[PDB]
């Protein structure tokens, strides 16, 4: 029903973390945008910097519950069809948080004790998860025509081009550069990437 | 010899837009960083976002610098290893300018007329570049197995990896994470890459 004050305040501070930078905008600017006295930010985030860190947090574990319902779907299906549902859960998770997933990815101060540990472990986590889908994909002959961290690294910086330079996925699409992004039309692109790296 | 004062205000902005962001510094702080009045600043640039504009508009004319040196070469040899020189040639120019490209890739703001403007110059002649080194590549039986948007979203997408989440490219050259970034060591893996993407 009616939005709590805490998610009011986080809405509000993704939105100017977004537009402006983290260093850009002040409590007083997030308080007054989300209609809160700044008292209340203190009290539930200690200040900007844990404001920051809930965001962090927050995107990652929303993007690792995606890694973890891949895990639990080894046995289902074929592990191509397999990590094409994964890779579509995570267009549809950046999609849908995508001012949070634009920020996450190109803030440029970022780094601080607890965001390298939350990172560390979404990595770690993401690594182990591949090779699982990876590994039970060879009792079956399909079989990367590449290794796994080269998979992985071509892999996620395709996933993180929308939020980027988004006009190359136009130019793929329409041969036009500013048409709006649709990451159902993108998956699609990923798909025949992702066939053209298995062989049988 | 000695550094221009106009010179001292930018190598500072570089430093500071990379720390903080854009909208996190301000031309005092840039003065006080480059020990010059606030007045030079003014006189100069106008402002923080003519400094900005001023900072952009530098990287990308030093990219497509890159690029019409290698239209200036469609002649010399075979079309792979003159894509070859190329990714070389920008991935140095990159980290020759590295805090400077990794603002230019991250920053949250931008978008500002000009800006709009300067980006698309370039992006219309990378594209075109791009075509040529394609085409006397056909007048040879090398030839890409990738539509050239598809090609180029992807080696672009691999370019920028460093100046984002440059922990993927260290697993890749050593199953660790937090390796130091040496282009060179990179380049070799593009390289690989850009083979295996060509057909004879």
């Amino acid at each position: 029903m009616k939005v709590s004050t805490k998610d009011k305040i986080i809405e509000s501070a993704v939105m100017l973390f977004n537009q402006k930078g983290f260093s850009g905008t002040s409590v007083r600017e997030i308080a007054k945008s989300a209609d809160v006295n700044v008292a209340h930010i203190s009290y539930y985030f200690k200040g900007k910097g844990g404001l920051m860190e809930h965001l962090v947090s927050e995107f990652y574990e929303g993007y690792s519950k995606t890694l973890e319902t891949a895990a639990s779907n080894i046995s289902t299906q074929s592990t191509q069809e397999q990590l094409l549902q994964l890779v579509f859960d995570i267009l549809s998770y950046q999609h849908n948080h995508r001012q949070l997933t634009r920020f996450v990815y190109r803030e440029v101060t970022i780094d601080s004790t607890l965001i390298r540990e939350i990172m560390s472990t979404y990595l770690m986590k993401e690594k182990y998860i591949f090779q699982l889908i990876i590994e039970e994909g060879e009792k079956q002959r399909e079989y990367l025509t590449l290794p796994l961290p080269h998979f992985i690294l071509q892999l996620k910086s395709l996933l993180m081009m929308p939020y980027l330079q988004p006009q190359y996925i136009s130019e793929v699409l329409y041969m036009q550069p500013h048409e709006p992004y649709f990451y159902k039309m993108y998956f699609e692109e990923i798909k025949i990437w992702i066939r053209s790296v298995f062989r049988t």
